[PDB]
């Protein structure tokens, strides 16, 4: 029940575990001033040089980029050694994958406000050359009704083995047809998340067969349902995000000047 750890001399008191993946554990902890944080611990015992440089790189970027937007998660401090990495981060109520897994109805205002957070955070990483290229709702954390981007998909996702889960619902068609990596790949994946918040599922979610789903994502003859809704700006945004051709698909800077994001509906 009572557990503890240090990170750069400062003592944190572990309350519980709030995450896991590969050889990393996220804990909900309290510092000496009874302030709540999330420490991500990562193990390097069997991680190769590539893997380690991927973690070092991600860290450096996350640290740098938090200044540039407040829609990226705070990395308050970290402790990096040959054996492990602690990262003392901003603690959030719940991730968006779990939040949307609760709710059927999402408040139009809340959806738009989330959409904006997502655009801003993702735009920031793009501005420093980073395409995420694996954006899911899992990647976004709700901190006081504000969505923070948890990670940049820079680090190499090593598997547990002794014991969200590689889902292709958010996968852009260019990725499925196999070096080059367009920032508009992320626009598709964001579009898929918004499509979820708009219509209740991802566009190819109803496709039960895996190989079929992949095929459907690419097949231009295979249309996507955009059932008409009061928010016609929302319907517009989704159609523009989910163009299969990356060159015809809308840009982040464009999505930011879009009526959905700018026009005040009251
Ligand atoms: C997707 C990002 C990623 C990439 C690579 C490696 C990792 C580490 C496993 C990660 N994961 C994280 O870096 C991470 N995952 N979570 C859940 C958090 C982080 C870092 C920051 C952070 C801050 N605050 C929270 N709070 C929180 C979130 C979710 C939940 N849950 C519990 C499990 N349920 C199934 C869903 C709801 C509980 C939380 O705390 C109360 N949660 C978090």
């Amino acid at each position: 029940y009572f557990q503890s750890m240090s990170v750069k001399g400062r003592i944190y008191s572990i309350l519980k575990q709030i995450g896991s993946g590969g050889s990393s554990k996220v804990f909900q902890v309290l510092n000496e001033k009874k302030q709540i944080y999330a420490i991500k611990y990562v193990n390097l015992e069997e991680a190769d040089n590539q893997t380690l440089d991927s973690y070092r790189n991600e860290i450096a970027y996350l640290n740098k980029l938090q200044q540039h937007s407040d829609k990226i998660i705070r990395l308050y401090d970290y402790e990096i050694t040959d054996q492990y990495i602690y990262m003392v981060m901003e603690w959030g109520n719940i991730d968006l994958n779990s939040w949307l897994k609760k709710k059927k109805s999402i408040d139009p205002w809340e959806r738009k406000s989330y959409w904006k957070n997502m655009l801003e955070a993702v735009h920031t990483i793009h501005q420093h050359g980073i395409v995420h290229s694996d954006l899911k709702p899992a990647n976004f954390l709700i901190v006081d009704g504000m969505l923070k981007l948890i990670d940049f998909g820079i680090a190499n996702q090593m598997q547990p083995d002794t014991t969200q889960v590689g889902t292709v619902n958010y996968m852009p068609p260019e990725a499925i047809k196999d070096s080059k990596i367009s920032p508009k790949s992320d626009v598709w994946s964001l579009g898929c998340i918004l499509y979820y918040m708009t219509y209740g599922k991802t566009p190819f979610q109803q496709i039960i067969n895996q190989i079929s789903k992949l095929h459907a994502i690419i097949d231009p003859n295979h249309e996507i349902e955009f059932p008409d809704i009061p928010e016609k700006d929302l319907q517009d945004v989704l159609k523009c995000c989910l163009k299969r051709d990356p060159k015809q698909r809308i840009s982040i800077p464009e999505l930011l000047a879009h009526p959905y994001v700018q026009i005040q509906t009251h």
